[PDB]
């Protein structure tokens, strides 16, 4: 009732305001932003808004005692690929977004390759106690089949000892013992479970079955050369609390100090992750890079351990179970970010005359496309950080697909063709239509999983936009035609209605 309805509608529609809410956040107990999710209150600082959706980056932030990952001697993968020490950034989960291995032009895309572990020349880290020694990289999956997945684990458990927890972790201003209660000295995250070969194999992340580095080696001395990669990974000992993409980001937040580092080598912090909505698998990625297409990028396979592969972010209907999650995902994303599913049978709009809705102004349109196609192109035209992708993106974060003669809530939605409309305007309301579907740049692109929005967002269309009925009539918003006073007639009620 009254003005509260407009306020309630705006609060709901806020979740689609991507430039405003897809922010670069850091965890900070002195932060001005806060939110209680369940029993836990999170505190954070918003350094910047409008983080790139297609590719999102911010300056690497290291608030640990040693701050190794902000050191000039620390290698960050984006230094090479992007030209600066960037961490993957973007507060909203990006549904459907997968890092695909491609050729330099983007063709021959592989969208499952990422599941293979990285080859960053890290493992083995030390072989001091071994009979023989080996260089970092010797235990890792061959470069020729390198993926983007972080190493399955490191050492028996994290924190490996008292000093690690008390010096490296508890002093880190982004670390919190309550949020990270699954990786503490009293409750360590186990890779090789010695409390139950004199142990049971698990992992810091993932559910198992992936090609990873040979953590064991052939000898009875675990971790010593020689190695026989790839080793098939196992899953986490306890993954039950990871119930969604935000919980998956917590795993990343809390496991930074579980990884090795030495001067000149890769420094791992604030890692992005892939969450699988269907299985609940949370997989950490070892690289912050999201796009690489320069002339020096490697195409699909190489032996050169110093090169970086060609990759592009991609979305397909089949990838709609996957979620690209940054370490700094906002805990209020359900109300501040778009949902996974597209919106069936609605059109993006802005408010007109207080309680009606008019369609937004299309900045561009694509003819004879599918719904999947429309969502895919929206993503590509959204936004991007880095210095080179500005030529591709346009700032489009919302799209309306209009089927030629299919109801997009039905089975025909999958194959239906029609016209895609792209917008740069922040939507304020929705208009119902049988033949339409609404996408955002953060949405999955499978039209068959589309859902209804909350009805609070849906208003009747203002069909009386630019209709002047004169002094003897008023435009009926239900029909978009003038209703004339008695004794008057005509389309604009300016002719006298004569009687026989």
């Amino acid at each position: 009732m009254g003005s509260s309805t407009s306020t309630s509608r705006a609060t709901y529609m806020d979740r689609f305001n991507i430039p405003k809410n897809h922010v670069d956040l850091i965890w900070d107990k002195d932060g001005t932003k806060s939110h209680t999710r369940g029993n836990t209150t999170y505190r954070w600082t918003e350094r910047k808004s409008n983080v790139g959706v297609y590719v999102g980056y911010s300056e690497m932030y290291d608030s640990s005692a040693q701050a190794y990952c902000q050191s000039s001697s620390a290698k960050i993968d984006t230094k090479t690929t992007v030209g600066a020490p960037y961490m993957a950034a973007g507060a909203c989960p990006n549904y459907g977004k997968v890092i695909a291995f491609t050729k330099r032009d983007g063709s021959r895309s592989d969208m499952t390759r990422w599941k293979n572990e990285i080859h960053a020349n890290v493992m083995p880290h030390s072989t001091t106690s071994c009979a023989s020694r080996a260089d970092p990289g010797a235990a890792e999956v061959a470069k020729s089949i390198e993926g983007f997945a972080m190493y399955a684990g490191y050492l028996t458990h994290c924190p490996y000892n008292v000093n690690v927890y008390r010096q490296d972790m508890v002093t880190d201003k982004e670390f919190d013992s309550t949020v990270c209660n699954f990786v503490t000295e009293s409750n360590p995250l186990r890779f090789l479970d010695t409390t139950q070969q004199p142990y049971t194999e698990y992992a810091f992340h993932g559910k198992g079955g992936h090609k990873g580095y040979d953590y064991k080696g052939q000898t009875s001395h675990v971790g010593c050369p020689p190695y026989n990669p790839p080793h098939v990974t196992k899953g986490m000992k306890d993954s039950s609390w990871i119930t969604g993409p935000f919980e998956c980001s917590i795993l990343s937040r809390c496991t930074t100090h579980c990884w090795p580092y030495k001067s000149g080598g890769n420094c791992f912090r604030s890692l992005p992750a892939m969450f699988d909505m269907s299985t609940g698998e949370c997989r950490l990625l070892g690289y912050h890079t999201q796009d690489f297409r320069s002339s020096t990028c490697a195409e699909l396979t190489t032996d050169d351990t110093n090169a970086f592969y060609c990759v592009r972010p991609m979305k397909t209907a089949a990838s709609s179970n996957m979620v690209y999650v940054t370490s700094h995902t906002r805990p209020d994303h359900e109300t501040k970010c778009p949902p996974r599913e597209p919106l069936k049978n609605v059109r993006w709009g802005v408010v007109s005359k207080g309680k009606y809705c008019k369609p937004m102004n299309a900045r561009a349109s694509l003819s004879n496309a599918t719904a999947e196609q429309c969502g895919q192109r929206l993503f590509m035209l959204s936004s991007a950080d880095g210095s080179s992708l500005s030529s591709q993106v346009r700032g489009y974060h919302w799209a309306t697909f209009v089927a030629t003669d299919c109801n997009m809530g039905e089975s025909c939605a999958a194959t239906a063709r029609g016209k895609c409309f792209f917008y740069s305007t922040v939507p304020e309301c929705l208009i119902h239509s049988p033949t339409t579907m609404a996408f955002t740049s953060l949405s999955a692109v499978d039209p068959s999983i589309a859902i209804d929005p909350d009805s609070i967002a849906v208003l009747p269309e203002d069909k009386c936009v630019s209709v002047d009925c004169g002094a003897h009539g008023t435009c009926d918003v239900a029909t978009g035609k003038c209703v004339c006073e008695p004794g008057f007639t005509g389309e604009r009620c300016d002719a006298a209605a004569l009687v026989p």
